[PDB]
């Protein structure tokens, strides 16, 4: 990339957008899947990879993230582009017919755009403490990416989700001190895992709420609340770390000039949305008769991309090769 | 039975399979009726070996392995599945109830999703005027049981991969099998040609019957030589033909539906121009229609929940979360 302008563009990299990506390169386009975290999957990784799935046709079972695993594999052929931790913002058509997209890092450009945005993009659910915004660009983390940029640091986890635990599992034999956080003495996490965190260590602090940061600019200690007793405990900390599950909303995808009803983009049978070059496909996309499912989702792709290629490449048929044929 | 069933559905293809699934899943009774004595569709009659790789979550996936992955999860809430059986009409009665007529029997449901590919698969017949009264003797063209011809004097007709392979089967169970083609290569697969040429069976090439002679049972083939025009006669047990299989929408195109270049004409809710019956997959159209396995998964789970709703308005269109029925 770089000034490149895409073929198709796709917003979203949940199932339903792998599959999308993985049809755009059946049918020889450039292929880019923006998507708002630092990992692919959507809904299935991020909200439940563990469940298993039961009405995807051909699979009696398959367990969620391991569906996403296949669909990233299936792409995996023709290499597109993925621009992970970018949220799409601002979608224009320019006046040339291509379309501007904005996200938090960078401007690109694309032919057309299909939008499978599923219930909005996904961020993770936000500290409520009036003072914490000022403290993301320094050492609040809602992510744990660099795991051993917390060697022998002080770090504390607010969290009581089977998610929240993991991460201090994995602090703990590298931070120098690591704190876990929650309002109730029962973790909602498995079994083994609150043995091994109780078995460690690692300081579990419950029943209690954080109510205040403090620091100039860095954090630099954290104040506790009991949740019964209301006496407080404070805390020297290097490094806080959220982890109160993740929240998605459609935001500034209500801002394109799209048909929105009820949070869902509207398409004819085409999948084309009311902007000429816009199409949308999955859970985000509705017309009569809809049903929200991963099946459906997967047959919305291949209609979207093949009917978008008819529309930015005006020598090329709407039906594509077998399959079975190509390779 | 007399047993009017919920959801009725024309046709084993994948789509129609994954439709019979999902009917469980709203928990419909539910009825597959597929002319051919095994479902698959297109995936088991024309392609059963060959690798798919765009239907979703399966980068690489053999066709027969993709409709056994869908039988396998079929079962969960069998479906009454008839074979052998094409429908030949379709008529909705005095009090909305829909009456099917097969070759086999007569079958009633409040809703029908046609689900018909290209049409009723047949096997290629034998081009030659007299047969088609021999085909309740011994014509075959299907083959349950091999063993049935132990000991018999058997002929197959047939050039293609699955003529071979019936061969190689009888080689050991016939008193003597012999294989006809108009050409000296077969369109087999190289090597299983060569366990063919090394066995007990004969090899009638470059042939083609003429004539079968028979009172009621065949009993001789006349074969013809492709070069030359010399003749063979041969006696026989059994005929086998093998030639491949076909299909046409046939009657479908007499039952009152809007029907475009072979395709019933759907709406977004799969709904053809009659209430109460429904198409998906390849036999479906509608503007920006593709004809891909993927979007005949889309497809039958659409018409499923609309058909619920148009036979169970007091049941909702959107069904919960799959994790919560097993
Ligand atoms: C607990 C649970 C169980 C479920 N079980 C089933 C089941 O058994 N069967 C079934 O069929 N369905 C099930 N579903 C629903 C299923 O997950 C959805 O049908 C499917 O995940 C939607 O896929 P999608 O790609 O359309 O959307 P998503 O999975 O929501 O993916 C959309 C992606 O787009 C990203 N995104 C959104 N906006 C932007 C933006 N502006 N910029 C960048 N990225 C953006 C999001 O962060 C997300 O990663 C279940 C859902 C839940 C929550
Ligand atoms: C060689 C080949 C390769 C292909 N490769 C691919 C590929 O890689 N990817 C892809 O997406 N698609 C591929 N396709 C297309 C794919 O097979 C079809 O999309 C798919 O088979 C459609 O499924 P269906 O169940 O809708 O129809 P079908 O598979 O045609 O099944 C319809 C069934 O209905 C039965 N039937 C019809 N009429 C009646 C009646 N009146 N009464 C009773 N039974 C009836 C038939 O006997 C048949 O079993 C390929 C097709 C061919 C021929
Ligand atoms: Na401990
Ligand atoms: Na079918």
């Amino acid at each position: 990339e770089n000034q490149k302008v895409y073929d198709i563009t796709i917003i979203g990299g949940g199932p339903t957008g792998l599959f999308t990506a993985f049809y755009g390169g059946m049918r020889q386009a450039s292929v880019k899947i923006i998507e708002s975290l630092p990992q692919l999957g959507g809904q299935l990784s991020a909200l439940y990879p563990e469940k298993y799935i039961y009405d995807v046709a051909g699979f009696p079972k398959v367990r969620a993230q391991e569906l996403v695993d296949n669909l990233k594999e299936q792409m995996k052929k023709f290499d597109p582009t993925v621009c992970l931790e970018e949220a799409v913002d601002t979608l224009e058509k320019q006046a040339d017919g291509i379309f501007k997209l904005v996200t938090n890092k960078q401007t690109h450009y694309s032919k057309s755009v299909i939008i499978t945005a599923g219930n909005g993009a996904f961020q993770p659910r936000r500290l409520e403490l009036e003072g914490t915004a000022k403290y993301e660009k320094k050492n609040l983390h809602y992510f744990v990416d660099d795991m051993n940029k917390f060697a022998g640091k002080r770090v504390v986890v607010f969290g009581g989700g089977d998610s929240a635990v993991d991460w201090t599992m994995m602090l703990e034999p590298i931070a120098e001190k690591v704190t876990i956080v929650h309002r109730r003495d029962k973790f909602r996490a498995h079994e083994h895992s609150v043995e091994n965190l109780m078995n460690s260590r690692a300081e579990v602090s419950t029943p209690y709420v954080p109510v205040e940061l403090i620091g100039d600019d860095k954090i630099e200690q954290v104040v506790l609340q009991h949740v019964k007793t209301e006496e407080k405990v404070i805390i020297d900390v290097d490094d806080v770390i959220v982890n109160y599950g993740f929240v998605s909303s459609l935001g500034p995808i209500k801002n394109w000039g799209l048909d929105i009803q009820k949070n869902s983009i509207l398409v004819n049978s085409k999948m084309e949305t009311n902007i000429p070059g816009i199409y949308a496909a999955g859970d985000i996309c509705t017309y009569e008769g809809k049903v929200k499912l991963i099946a459906c989702g997967f047959g919305e792709a291949p209609t979207a991309v093949n009917n978008a290629k008819a529309y930015f490449d005006p020598n090329a048929k709407l039906q594509p090769m077998h399959s079975s044929s190509m390779f």
